[PDB]
This record gives structure tokens, sequence and C-alpha cells, in this order.
């Protein structure tokens, strides 16, 4: 088990979009964000990594290595600091999406925790809730994927540490998604990206599948809440990738040619979900799918369970 890296109490990220709609691309706004995030991304890929490979069985190594780097970033209080705003709100972004990979990695992982590694990194867990929660209360922060997202740490956290309020947080997140889902299929806020309409649908899908799965971990079903819509709006992005007519027409720009992958993998769960699965048969060819951020390898969790059957 590789030493952990520093874990930083602070986040100093750069934005790269320069339209209104944030679907031009600055590269060397891009290229230098990737160096600012560096850390935080690499610490997600290693305990996804390592979470992987304890789901494969016989290496319960792999599991108490993951919980030796969330310990350590617990106790530096990683990302718990100042979180600069400057171009965007990419900083904040970050904290949400390496909160939701530590919090997974943490629920695959903790049946192999010590006490004081389930205090440590549970208190932590609870604090990124928290700090993530209330950044949400100024109403000048458009509730759009990044919202959904949101959703994926403070989901594994409620559901990691059988924390009831924090779950029904998770649940206001997840209806707040599907209430935002028009009768025709369309999300208002990610149809204004332009060239990246669909890429935003997909994007908007996963928070919201991955939470639900989660949830049947706590004997809920959230799949039937407003029954029919979740399914339209995911049966809109596999018609997209087939075909992006719709979100051509819909969002008035031609769409980015990109074939699913990372995040898409949602659908490795929802196609065991779906009134009609096989129009996700070309989504699931362009796997397998792997996205730290939503615990690692999909396509694998899928089949298996999110949470490894412990030893
Ligand atoms: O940068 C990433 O790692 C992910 O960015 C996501 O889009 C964000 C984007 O970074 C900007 O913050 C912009 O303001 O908002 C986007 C959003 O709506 O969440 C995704 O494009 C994702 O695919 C990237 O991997």
């Amino acid at each position: 088990c590789p030493a952990p890296p520093p874990g930083s109490p602070d986040i100093r990220a750069i934005g790269y979009y320069t339209d209104a709609a944030r679907s031009v691309i600055d590269p060397r706004l891009k290229t230098q964000n990737d160096a600012a995030v560096k850390p935080l991304n690499a610490f997600a890929a290693h305990v996804a990594k390592f979470a992987d490979a304890y789901a494969k069985g016989a290496d319960e190594a792999a599991g108490r290595c993951a919980l030796t780097w969330l310990d350590a970033w617990a106790r530096s209080g990683a990302m718990l600091g100042r979180m600069a705003h400057v171009n965007n709100d990419q900083s904040d972004y970050m904290r949400q999406w390496t909160h939701g990979a530590a919090a997974m990695a943490y629920l695959r992982t903790q049946a192999l925790a010590s006490e004081q590694q389930r205090t440590d990194i549970e208190t932590w867990l609870k604090r990124l809730s928290a700090a993530n929660l209330a950044y949400w209360d100024n109403p000048k922060h458009k509730r759009n994927n990044a919202y959904y997202w949101t959703g994926v740490g403070i989901m594994a956290t409620a559901v990691a540490t059988r924390d009831d309020t924090l779950l029904n947080t998770a649940q206001g997140i997840y209806r707040a998604g599907i209430d935002a889902i028009e009768p025709d299929g369309r999300l208002p806020m990610e149809m204004a990206r332009k060239r990246l309409a669909l890429h935003y649908h997909d994007y908007a899908t996963a928070p919201l599948v991955l939470m639900a799965e989660m949830a049947r971990l706590q004997g809920e079903d959230w799949y039937t809440y407003r029954q029919g819509a979740l399914e339209r709006l995911a049966a809109r992005v596999a018609d997209g990738y087939r075909d992006p007519s719709w979100f051509n027409t819909q969002s008035g720009a031609v769409q980015e040619t990109a074939t699913p992958k990372a995040s898409s993998g949602w659908v490795e769960f929802y196609r065991l979900r779906s009134p009609d699965p096989m129009r996700f048969d070309a989504m699931h060819a362009a796997g397998p799918f792997q996205d730290p951020r939503m615990g690692g390898n999909l396509t694998l969790m899928a089949q298996e369970g999110i949470v490894p059957l412990p030893q």
C-alpha cells in the first residue's frame, strides 16, 4: 500500500468555459485546471482502484489500503478549508466530486475498517456533506447537474453511517432532479448547453441513477418516484448517442461527436431496471465503464453489487 499523498484543506481550481452557456472550452485554462486539481483526481482514482481490487475477492489488503488513504485525508481535514472562486466555482465542484469518490470508496470497503478509522472517516464525510450542502443555500447557484452530483457523496455518506437525516437530505436532491424532468424528457438547464446538451443529459442522469441504486441498500425504491420520468430522460440519452437529431433541434446546436464513457456507466445499473432495456444495448457495448467519482468500475458493480460481500 503506497503512501497516501498530502490531503490539503484548501482547493484552488480553475474554470475553463468562456461562453454564457458554458459550452466553449478554453484549452489553456483546461490544461491548467488539470494541474491544479491533479491531487484530488489522483486520490479519487487510487481509492476507487483499491475498492475495485478488493471487490474481486482474495484481496483484503486492497480494501485496507483504501481505508488507509481515506483515514489520512480525514485526519488532515482534506478539502474542509478554503474554496477559491476564480473564473467560476470549479473548486466547489471539485469538493463535491471528490467527496463522492471518497464516500463511495468508504461505503464499498468499510467492512474492513478499524474502530478509529470509522470515527475519523465518518466524521470527515459528514462534515464534507454539510459543507457541500451549504454551498447550495445560495439560490444564485443554479441547481443543474452539479446539484444532483452533490447528492452522490451525501447519499454514500448516509448509507455508510446509517444516518437517516442525511439519507432524507440525499432523497430531496434525487427528487429535485426527477421533478425537473419535463414531460418530453428534457432537462432545460442541461438542454441550454448547446453542442454539449446530450453530454449533460447523460451527465445529469448518472448521479440520479447511482443514488437510486444506493437507496435500495436502505430498503427504499426511489425508482418508483414519479415513475416514468427517469425512463423518459434515460431513453433520450440512449437515443441521442444513436442519433443526435432530437438534441440538435432541441438545443439549437449540432451535438459534439462523443461516445459514451466514464459516468455514462450508469447504464450498467439502469438497463437492469428499465421497462425497455434493449434501448441501452449500444451504450452498454461501448463499455466497460469506470468512474472513480461513482465508486470505480460500474460495469462490475452493476453485476456484483455496489458493496462486496464481506469475507
Ligand atoms: O471537469 C470535469 O471533470 C467534469 O466537468 C463536468 O462539467 C462541469 C464543468 O467542469 C464546469 O464546471 C461547468 O461549469 O459545469 C459542468 C457541469 O454542468 O457540471 C462534466 O462535463 C464532466 O463530464 C467532466 O468530467
